[PDB]
């Protein structure tokens, strides 16, 4: 048989340590797909070498390792081992603490097609070794827990290899990786599929005159949007009259109704719209003074 056929995908997250002078580094990798593992994975090995210092090695039986690094630059390697031998290594530079990330991807966009969420960008002008893509759902009913994947340096379009949901807003971040460290990240929001909002805006009067009323409302919580809100519509009518409808820019949170009749009972509601349709909020009432 054969040893594993490629290095695992390999990345890290870094934070300040409780110990002065150190950084807590969470090294992470993905279990190779079975076709690349070529047999039972026995374990992994990480090495860490600080510039002009002694190499540290760790045997790991898991897909994550937490280490304490100084503020210096490190070379990190990861190999996966099976009964036959060791894979080629995944290699990263973990830069010194004064490292300035530059050279982000340009023209980042994301869009659904064929039931996958595609992400594409213009390649940076530098030689990219590989890319890290990260994503999480934006929601007030669940924290942003990231999943991630790795791409070869020649890639400029790919799809997220997760099993995603419709009507959820994904925050997607693309980071180029260079020989000397990560590039600066860029992020975009996108939906695998949009739907009409689950709730409409709740409208209230700020001020009411004989012939005008100032309305205001809070923006919809992201969770209930189910897509990018493109615009609102205000519908209003005298108690005895026909309905009037006026469109409102999605970036606004106030609007003045005009040409109102004095001494009159008004009923009013608003709807919010995504590309897929709209949803009415609750009806509200006010009476103009005489
Ligand atoms: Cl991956
Ligand atoms: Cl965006
Ligand atoms: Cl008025």
């Amino acid at each position: 048989e054969d040893r594993p056929s490629k290095a695992p995908s390999f990345w890290y997250k870094i934070d300040p340590s409780h110990t002065q002078g150190y950084r807590t580094v969470q090294l992470v990798w993905k279990t190779l797909p079975p076709f690349e593992a070529n047999g039972k994975i026995l374990d992994y090995e990480v090495t860490l070498t600080r510039w002009k210092s002694h190499l540290q090695n760790y045997t790991v039986n898991a897909t994550k390792l937490t280490v304490n690094l100084t503020n210096d630059r490190y070379l990190a390697t990861l190999t996966v081992r099976n009964l036959v031998g060791k894979s080629d290594a995944a290699v990263l530079t973990i830069p010194a603490c004064d490292f300035q990330a530059t050279h982000p991807v340009m023209d980042l966009k994301a869009f659904p097609k064929d039931n996958m969420l595609w992400v594409e960008w213009t390649t940076p002008r530098e030689s990219v070794k590989k890319y890290i893509l990260e994503w999480c759902v934006l929601s007030d009913k669940a924290p942003c827990i990231t999943d991630w994947q790795q791409e070869d340096g020649t890639v400029h379009r790919t799809y997220l290899r997760g099993n995603l949901a419709e009507s959820k807003c994904y925050l997607i971040t693309v980071t180029p990786v260079y020989a000397d460290g990560p590039g600066s990240p860029e992020s975009i929001k996108a939906y695998l599929k949009q739907a009409p909002p689950s709730k409409g805006p709740t409208v209230r009067t700020k001020k009411v005159g004989k012939n005008e009323a100032v309305l205001e409302w809070d923006q919809l919580p992201v969770d209930v949007q189910n897509g990018f809100i493109r615009n609102y519509t205000i519908f209003y009518r005298t108690i005895i009259g026909n309905e009037t409808a006026v469109n409102v820019d999605s970036s606004h949170t106030e609007y003045t109704l005009s040409s109102l009749t004095s001494d009159t009972l008004y009923m009013v509601r608003m709807a919010a719209y995504t590309d897929e349709g709209g949803k009415d909020g609750p009806e509200f009432t006010f009476t103009t003074p005489k």
